[PDB]
């Protein structure tokens, strides 16, 4: 493999939730601590299973990994890190500002925001550690920060600037300026750290990481690499039409990478019929050559949907995951079946109608709006602060939240799809200054929470439940999009994959939702309403 040449002693993994970055990380350990090397495996993961893969148990101090010689680890809690950066800066207040104003404080610290700013706290402390370079060849972190967290962190506003927003956590960095400027040197260094970029070859998948790349490349993270992972072998896609169709679709796709991914250096990883958990599965993932649950379809969902004859229907999850695609399914049975349907998205890609809003044309509304709002008096070092505030993830689920809030008013004469919504956390935060109680009206309002029958899209699932709980809002139910174990296919391989799915579904089913619906992935994409209709399965 390309990226397991010549490494930095820094080397850095990031992808979309579930892409295999961990998977890769700890082969890549094993791998090095074969051939000699000190290695320091950095598990960055909210529930780390890393302890898992190696049968053993690993906490926040580096301990060696009997099973690999040359390998030791480390688990850092992000969630545990968040917790100590808001206690830091709200204990001091506790029982002397009034408790309702503590507590907007704590909230202002409990989004994904003030999480990855206490990531990048934990980066810096690894990456500043000169010591460690003493004792390891190479350190390897199978999670890397974003763009917006580092430019945050270089911004001269961020250490002389007072000003819904994501800043609060600024008050808690621990280290002094010159640490996480360093820790910024080092990772745009190339002599020092390499980073991989992790994704599958899925046409939609390759465009965020191809953004990714050029967020990073923008900053001075210039030494990266691509892998491509769980491809279908073509041997596979014999005797079979669902292999067949989805060796073909990533072909085409691998065969036209965006542009921007094209001069990186690409190695592929092939799918591996079992989720790797010991060092001869992990290690054979380097390799360079190679039944169903009882779950209702969406059809059952929507049927109960359909019930009230009106409401509001809201799409939530990771990127990725199939939100559009499974909001397009939905308003088209319940048009089909004499509803009025009025569906509204963000993505540009009768008794039915459907609304599309331009992300960036509303984000740059909200952005210009918050400006002359929060702006006045601030320096242009102070502006710039907050205008890369108005760049976090969350920017754009409010202004895009906030356009669709024009027609959520017609949930009551009619069926409202809507297929992306904020987060409990950010809901919470535009309550403080926005239909909540709507929100949180189990009959009025649906909230459904789409999911991959996977490990980690599973748990990332879960807690964004959680979160929305936190705000009053109980999802009505889950849809585990993309099975395989509700797909028909007679290639070993796939069925393989598909048997592997079923703890997933079953954690789903006996623990997250009361509601859930299987779609089988339909290889190709779901495009034309034909497709669209294919998802749902049957009445009854
Ligand atoms: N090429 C592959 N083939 C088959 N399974 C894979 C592959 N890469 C990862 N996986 C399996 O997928 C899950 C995806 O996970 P992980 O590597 O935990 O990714 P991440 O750290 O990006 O969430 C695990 O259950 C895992 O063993
Ligand atoms: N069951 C499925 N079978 C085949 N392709 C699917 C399925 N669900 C989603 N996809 C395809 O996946 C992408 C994932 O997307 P999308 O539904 O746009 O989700 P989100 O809105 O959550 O980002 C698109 O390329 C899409 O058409
Ligand atoms: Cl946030
Ligand atoms: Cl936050
Ligand atoms: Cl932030
Ligand atoms: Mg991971
Ligand atoms: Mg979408």
């Amino acid at each position: 493999m390309q990226f397991l040449q010549n490494i930095p002693p820094y080397l850095f993994f990031t992808g979309k939730g579930g892409v295999g970055k961990t998977s890769i990380s700890c082969a890549t350990a094993i791998r090095l601590a074969e051939q000699g090397k000190r290695v320091l495996l950095v598990s960055t993961d909210p529930a780390s299973n890393v302890g898992q893969v190696f049968s053993q148990t690993i906490g926040n101090t580096i301990q060696a990994i009997a099973s690999v010689p040359g390998l030791s680890a480390l688990e850092i809690d992000p969630q545990a890190a968040a917790q100590q950066y808001r206690a830091r800066i709200v204990d001091p207040i506790k029982g002397v500002l009034p408790d309702d104003v503590v507590s907007s404080i704590n909230e202002q610290l409990s989004g994904a925001c003030t999480t990855e700013i206490a990531a990048f706290d934990e980066f810096t402390g690894l990456l500043t550690d000169a010591s460690l370079l003493t004792r390891f060849d190479h350190i390897i972190f199978d999670t890397a920060p974003t763009g917006h967290t580092i430019r945050l962190l270089q911004l001269p506003g961020a250490w002389s600037s007072f000003i819904a927003s994501c800043l609060g956590p600024m008050a808690g960095l621990e280290k002094q300026r010159e640490q996480y400027a360093y820790a910024v040197e080092a990772l745009s260094d190339p002599k020092r750290t390499r980073l991989v970029l992790v994704a599958r070859l899925q046409k939609s998948t390759l465009q965020e990481v191809a953004r990714t790349h050029l967020e990073l490349a923008a900053i001075g993270l210039k030494n990266q690499y691509l892998v491509i992972n769980g491809v279908l072998p073509k041997t596979e896609a014999a005797n079979d039409t669902l292999a067949a169709a989805i060796w073909e679709r990533e072909q085409e796709a691998l065969a036209n990478l965006p542009a921007d991914l094209a001069g990186l250096p690409t190695d592929t990883l092939f799918l591996q019929p079992v989720n790797m958990v010991g060092v001869s599965a992990l290690s054979r993932l380097l390799s360079t050559q190679p039944q169903r649950p009882d779950i209702p379809s969406l059809s059952a969902l929507v049927d109960d949907i359909a019930r009230n004859e009106h409401g509001l229907i809201m799409l939530m999850g990771k990127g990725g995951v199939g939100k559009t695609t499974m909001a397009a399914a939905i308003a088209v049975r319940l048009a089909d079946m004499g509803f009025d349907v009025h569906l509204t998205t963000s993505d540009p890609a009768n008794n039915l109608q459907v609304s599309r809003i331009d992300p960036h044309e509303e984000t740059e509304r909200y952005r210009q709006h918050v400006l002359e709002t929060k702006g006045k008096e601030l320096d242009e070092a102070g502006k710039r602060l907050l205008e890369e505030d108005l760049r976090s993830p969350c920017t754009e689920e409010i202004a895009v939240f906030q356009a669709f809030s024009r027609v959520i008013r017609e949930a009551g004469k009619r069926f409202v799809v809507m297929d992306t919504a904020p987060t409990g956390h950010t809901l919470l935060l535009l309550d403080a200054t926005t239909p909540m109680m709507l929100l949180q009206d189990p009959e009025r309002t649906k909230v459904l929470l789409v999911t991959l029958p996977e490990t980690t899209p599973v748990l990332e699932a879960a807690n964004l439940q959680a979160d929305l709980e936190r705000a009053g809002i109980h999802p009505w139910g889950w849809i585990i999009n993309n099975s395989l174990s509700i797909a028909d296919t007679r290639s070993p391989l796939l069925r393989m994959r598909a048997q592997q799915e079923l703890p997933q579904i079953e954690s789903v089913k006996r623990q997250h939702a009361s509601r859930v619906a299987l779609v089988p992935v339909l290889a190709s994409e779901p495009t034309g309403i034909d497709k669209l209709k294919q998802l749902a399965g049957h009445h009854h």
